[PDB]
């Protein structure tokens, strides 16, 4: 049957961590962000927030040794359909995510908040 | 853009010929008035092809399938493995909408 492909069992969840403009700005639950269930510690993908002008992210480790910190792309404006009125949220990708982990916080967001 | 996943029943087969009932289910995009499919998933290995008859009605479309990608989903009535067909030439970024709307609303194991 030629080759195999398989499909590793990943799963995109969500949390609420800190973010900000500069690296002592991130302070306590001011965005979700978006991780992946992986083995070598949680890999995050993207951050959604309701501000319009953030650069850094942090979180803490897997193990607990520490905390991590990651840079900011440049945000990329949506609509959400909340039912106490449309509200304007703000998407921060990794500022070195590829165009394939892209897709999955993009499949993953239209299917845990309502777009448009 | 601010882009949805839905989602519909269609036809595919081994063959051109055996594009036959309703044996898959496609993973499609709402753009302009037509329809951008994505991916095939069904349960079945055999499948290489797609048909779906045009809206007009002149005749219809055949689009070529990806080797498929095997993976399980855990179903109330057990576990059922099924078979995920991405369309010919499909972008990475495409790719992950498709993979990141099945890890956000299925279970996988």
């Amino acid at each position: 049957n030629a080759m195999n492909n398989e499909l590793s069992p990943v799963a995109l969840r969500q949390m609420s961590c800190a973010a900000g403009t500069t690296q002592t700005a991130c302070t306590d639950d001011n965005a979700l962000a978006y991780y992946n269930t992986t083995k070598g510690g949680r890999f995050v993908l993207a951050l959604l927030s309701d501000l319009q002008d953030l650069k850094w992210a942090r979180f803490p480790k897997s193990d607990g040794t520490g905390t991590i910190y990651t840079e900011l792309e440049p945000p990329c404006r949506f609509v959400t359909d909340t039912p106490k009125g449309p509200k304007v949220k703000y998407l921060y990708f990794i500022k070195g995510l590829n165009n394939l982990n892209r897709g999955m916080v993009l499949g993953s967001l239209a299917a845990t908040v309502r777009l448009q």
